[PDB]
């Protein structure tokens, strides 16, 4: 009758989210938010990155210029998608160190080719095949130039090439493998050919191999694919007396951001940062599952599936008004703290701005700090592999394998950490604002213990306002409540 | 007289750890628990891994047909190659030997299929006395020596068809006289070729005829290759001499297995975890026995010791006395209690609730620690025996970053695990503290030292309902008013 | 005028600094310190590490024997630096696997050689070179032998060198490749050559190419580099046909903690246990940002160039006397706690020893435990590329770029997390210092709220003197103080 209790309280909600701590693995709060991106559209999408789709046509097939593969003469890219569906359909061929040439093809991220006039003297150029015909007609590569004898003769070729200019140059070049000894000799008149390309600063000698091969394409010949390149003020020297697949030029090799990616994702015309062959991902989470091979700017790979981050403070199911001491408020909408009051009047309950936009805020910054920083690659390891090799894709595996451990290290302390300080600043809020209630009270009120006051003084609507708006003065109570508290029962 | 003392406490220890903080490298504890492994049994647990062990035979021997290893012939989880294996065959080596051994040992197994190749007009099966099997010239068990037969050799050329649904491991080789007359008098022609490819991939080698030094009275060499063939795919085999054919194909799997070099026994004994040293328990997450592991393991360090504190911060005992500055050695009960002293004596009675809430808070902190595992099977060489340049450089810098990288994640957990070990103990004595005062209302004051003086009689029957919680101070209002107010 | 009132405060700075945190990226703090090194004084110094200039001979060139490289015949090193002004001036020549054959020379740190007496029955040695001038009149690499025809012939080649002792030797050898046949011929009489070097468990054989390469200092002939490892026990076999560039004896290859680094520095007269391509930095910071090359002992390479680390509590300005709430004290300069009072006799300031020791203890206790060494590295993989490989550079690339994520990381969230601590135990020390005082003085005083009491009895110098040193009796004030607190008014 002549007291009145005011109650410090915090909010709870009737659907709350199990997350993480260092102590606790199973701590239930209010609300909870999704650290790893799991889903993808299934689509890459076309910006912000220069898409480029090989459809039937691999990298290196285009490169050398497969009939089939025309449409990407010249062509440019920051990704090259290789479809799974690709298929080379011209003269069967090996590429000695493939994966190395595919990398840096793919870094280079061009294919911008300018034809130079070799002058081949005293041989028959653009040899011809049924295994790569171009408009139903013998062909072969685009880019290379089959050289065989012409009036029964196969003078030593010597031809110099000097990079007069400010570029790189890249240049292709093969070397052709009979099945038989009259084929060699019916195309190279000599019964072994060498093949030398060198500059100032390296050299390449390579022999032909003759021998019946598996049929491909109705061919047992097989051709090998070589690659070098010439420096500014360096010379290229090229010198065969056999079996040479000369190049019609140099492609220019660039320095970029470029990559090539395996995928079967359908291009899409929207705009993503990040593109994995699932598709492309949001980055609005540090860390994603879909995929460990990733291009532009990505989420961190790890290998968790979900990580929940607390974004509200522990949910505390609901037990005269009680306090925040093991009760939690599910009436409590308007706000994360509040009051709930008893006087002559009646019960009232209000919420308190200031300390719950201080929790909001603290957590919102640790949003803010999650979200930021650098992992943008471009061209990088490969992570899958279709061939048995040993110990180099040994290497190549454990260090992927390594750096996902790492991180999914990283990401499992992170929000552990983050959530066991969520738990902290969010308990810390509602210590504080009952120590500063105990503050204006003074000697006017004394702790009940279970998050209670008992203000030893008649507080109508008005004065329990001034409480809540902080504006109390206990000097116009204190001799009341001194009367109430020490008096004689 | 007609007041009484009641103080809150923790326990303290007289043999007490010393762990690490960030701020403190060294604070006393009163328990901790090891994390880092450093001991093992010394022998190779046969469980829960298929152990094969090589005795005298490395898995290329075995996998060759080395005499001494036919015993080989036909699976593993690891296999365990010892410091004294030797070869006792036809001197060799392997181009690659480091990719072929790794391959065969992450497929794990052996099992090898004989085929009919048809060698027409060559003998086959060439012996040596540097090969002897039961005490008569012999050869590699899977490889076929093929040589002249009535002074000639024709060209081979032998097909062998992949019509079947897995895929097909082939070993071959080809062989390098030391002479022009050995070349000669095996091979007919002076040079030879053996070329072996499929409808991708194509392998030509050309012999070197040449002394090499003696090895078990032998100038000549055998340089081992080999091809896989895929389903669909066709074998081809083309040779113009020195061809060492291969007798079948070993079928290759994708597997766990993986292989390790160690002297350790062998022993009857289940573990998830190996190292060259043998053994290791995984009850901790991280170990120092060996970076070299197989299997469910530890996360191996640099520490050899990393003290993970299990008990409060210990304080040495110093009228009763609270927390403040002041361990209770004499509590073995619990780690908080409370001591009194009333007109009827005194007395000390532990507290379960809040030593219970430290003691879950620290076993949920071990549990944590003991849960993601790492199983790794197949992986890199991390010791070498022969200089090699580039790429074992790269290897041992990926292990060295990677050794460097889990140290300095051991290295802080446990700081930051100590520190809130710390923390949480120090607040449930702060909580216990606040519970007492939150009961005594007015009827008490704060002493300084983690004692309460309570302002009026207060029995033992008294003193027991403040420690159960059911303390009434409505009851003893009136008369502690009177006390702590009077002139 | 018969009360006192006793204020609790911090002090405050004019020039704070801002640091981070998990929750707030831009909190003012009183002082900080760098934990990343960013500068270097531009040379490197020569100890503790025996620095080997290599002016303008690269280790290979002073390996082989350049004439314009005698000066470095068995020399020693720690680290050998090269510069980027160094050149070739013998015969032209490359090295398969050039960058294996540097680490592994690097790594083992000396040139000792050991002349071997090779017979070489039947040719001509030490042929000499118009492209490798000593003293003006024809030479060549002075660790190696070049051996042709004499009289018109050239027998077989077939030497033996046993390895007797119990260090393992390296043998360094080559082969000749000519331009013409006639001079194929002229040398070596037979029309081709073959070398192989072998041992009990390796062999290597190479074939010479003839052919025309670019000229380089007036010739268009090379010859291609090998080595070999003979262990204790194990023979050196040489044989050959032709074109052999034999070796005069082995080098003593060492295990040590040798490394190469290129780098256009000065050497300077100085001792700094770190070595980077710009400078020897110190390493009294645990992270650096000047180089990812280094050697010795050195920070960890991080991307950040600045992590300020707290090393004074949060800085809040200043706003009758007032308490530590929300209020700085920048006037008080001789500690970081203090007493500010008011009595009878005046006012009064004094600081708080024992509390703002207990802060600069954990300070710096924390600075030591990041001086704690686990970086003292010396021979690693290399980090620059002056050519495009492919592959194996990718790795390498990626293995680095991997690792400096990694430990950027960790910086990142050692910063945050230290300095938390570090705003968290500053904060305490002053909690503390006010429960502290609250104890003493029991039922004589009251909270104000904002960090001061109200001392409700007569409370002169000399009593304001024994709370501050902690021997306030309040027995003495309790029944004068009871009776000002509780009166009515
Ligand atoms: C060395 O042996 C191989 C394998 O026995 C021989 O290759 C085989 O050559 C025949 C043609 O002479 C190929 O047959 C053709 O097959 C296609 C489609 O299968 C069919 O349309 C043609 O009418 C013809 O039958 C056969 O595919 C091919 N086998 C392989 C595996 O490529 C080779 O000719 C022999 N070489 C010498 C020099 O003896
Ligand atoms: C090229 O030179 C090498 C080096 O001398 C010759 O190899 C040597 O060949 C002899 C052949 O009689 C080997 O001798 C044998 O040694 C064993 C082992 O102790 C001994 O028990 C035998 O009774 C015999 O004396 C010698 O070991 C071997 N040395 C090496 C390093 O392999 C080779 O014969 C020469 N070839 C030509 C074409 O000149
Ligand atoms: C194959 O073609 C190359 C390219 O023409 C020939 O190499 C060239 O040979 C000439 C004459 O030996 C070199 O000329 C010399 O150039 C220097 C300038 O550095 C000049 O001062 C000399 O007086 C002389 O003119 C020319 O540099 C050289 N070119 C290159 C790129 O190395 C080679 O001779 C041809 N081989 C055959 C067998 O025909
Ligand atoms: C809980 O329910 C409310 C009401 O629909 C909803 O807004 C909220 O996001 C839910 N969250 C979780 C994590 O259950
Ligand atoms: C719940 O948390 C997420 C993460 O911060 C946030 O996006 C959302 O707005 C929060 N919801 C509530 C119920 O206010
Ligand atoms: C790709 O191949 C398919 C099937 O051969 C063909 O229908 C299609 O036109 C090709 N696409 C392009 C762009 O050439
Ligand atoms: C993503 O794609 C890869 C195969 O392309 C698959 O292994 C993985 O499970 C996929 N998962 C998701 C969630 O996209
Ligand atoms: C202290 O001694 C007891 C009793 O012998 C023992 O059980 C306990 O494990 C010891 N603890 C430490 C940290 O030495
Ligand atoms: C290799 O195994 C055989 C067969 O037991 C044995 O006699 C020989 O001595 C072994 N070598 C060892 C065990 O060192
Ligand atoms: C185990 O590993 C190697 C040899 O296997 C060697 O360092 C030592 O003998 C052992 N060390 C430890 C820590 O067990
Ligand atoms: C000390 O800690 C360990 C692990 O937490 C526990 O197994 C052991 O029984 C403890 N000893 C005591 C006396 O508490
Ligand atoms: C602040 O100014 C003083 C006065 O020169 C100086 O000694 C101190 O280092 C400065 N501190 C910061 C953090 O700027
Ligand atoms: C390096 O070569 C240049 C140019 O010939 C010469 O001037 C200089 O003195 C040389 N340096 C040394 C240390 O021999
Ligand atoms: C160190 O050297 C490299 C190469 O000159 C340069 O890119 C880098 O910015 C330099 N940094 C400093 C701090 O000297
Ligand atoms: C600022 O911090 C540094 C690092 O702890 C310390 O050396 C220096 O004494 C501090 N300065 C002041 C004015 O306290």
């Amino acid at each position: 009758n002549s007291t009145a209790t005011l109650c410090l309280g915090h909010h709870a909600v009737p659907n709350g989210t199990l997350v993480k701590t260092i102590t606790n693995d199973q701590i239930e709060v209010t609300n909870a938010t999704e650290l790893v991106q799991s889903s993808s559209t299934g689509r890459i999408c076309d910006s912000p990155h220069r898409i480029l789709d090989g459809k039937n046509c691999t990298l290196i097939d285009a490169l050398l210029g497969d009939p089939h593969c025309d449409g990407f003469q010249n062509e440019k890219w920051d990704l090259f998608v290789e479809r799974s569906k690709a298929y080379s359909n011209c003269y069967p061929y090996d590429v000695p160190d493939y994966a190395s040439l595919r990398s840096l093809v793919a870094s280079s991220g061009t294919l911008e080719f300018i034809n130079e006039d070799f002058n081949w003297i005293g041989v028959t150029q653009s040899g011809g095949s049924c295994a790569c015909k171009r408009g139903s007609v013998n062909s072969f590569f685009s880019r290379l130039n089959w050289l065989h004898e012409s009036e029964q003769k196969y003078p030593a070729l010597n031809v110099t090439m000097p990079n007069n200019g400010k570029f790189d140059k890249l240049y292709i070049w093969g070397v052709h493998h009979p099945s038989t000894d009259r084929e060699q000799t019916n195309l190279y008149v000599r019964a072994s050919g060498r093949v030398t390309v060198s500059t100032k600063r390296s050299q390449q000698t390579v022999i032909p191999n003759i021998g019946s091969r598996p049929w491909v394409r109705g061919l047992s010949s097989r051709i090998s694919i070589y690659w070098t390149i010439v420096k500014p003020g360096d010379i290229l020297l090229i010198n065969s007396i056999g079996n040479l697949i000369a190049p019609r030029g140099y492609f220019k090799i660039r320095t970029g951001k470029s990559s090539i990616m395996r995928s079967d994702a359908p291009i899409g015309t929207c705009s993503s940062e990040c593109i994995t062959p699932n598709g492309s991902i949001p980055n609005d989470k540090p860390f994603q599952n879909v995929n460990k091979i990733t291009y532009g700017a990505c989420p961190r790979y790890v290998k968790q599936n979900t990580l929940k981050l607390a974004t509200g403070m522990r949910n505390v199911p609901e037990k005269a008004i009680a306090g925040f001491i093991e009760n939690g408020w599910e009436g409590m909408v308007d706000g994360w703290y509040g009051f709930r009051h008893q006087n002559s009047e009646g019960t009232g309950q209000a919420a308190d701005l200031k300390s719950t936009q201080a929790a909001i805020d603290q957590i919102n910054g640790k949003l803010n700090r999650l979200i930021e920083k650098t992992n943008e690659k471009f061209h990088q390891i490969e992570k899958e592999f279709s061939e048995v090799e040993g110990r180099i894709q040994d290497l190549e595996k454990y260090v992927e394998d390594t750096k996902i451990d790492l991180w999914s290290y990283n990401a499992e302390l992170l929000v552990a950490l983050e959530n066991q300080h969520t738990i902290d600043l969010t308990d810390s809020e509602m210590n504080k604002l009952f120590e500063k209630t105990r503050k204006q009270l003074r000697e006017n009120a004394e702790d009940m213990g279970n998050g209670c006051f008992k203000i030893y003084h008649k507080c109508d609507n008005a004065c329990i306002g001034s409480i809540r708006n902080g504006t109390y003065d206990h000097d116009v109570y204190r001799d009341e409540a001194l009367n109430n508290r020490f008096q004689i029962k």
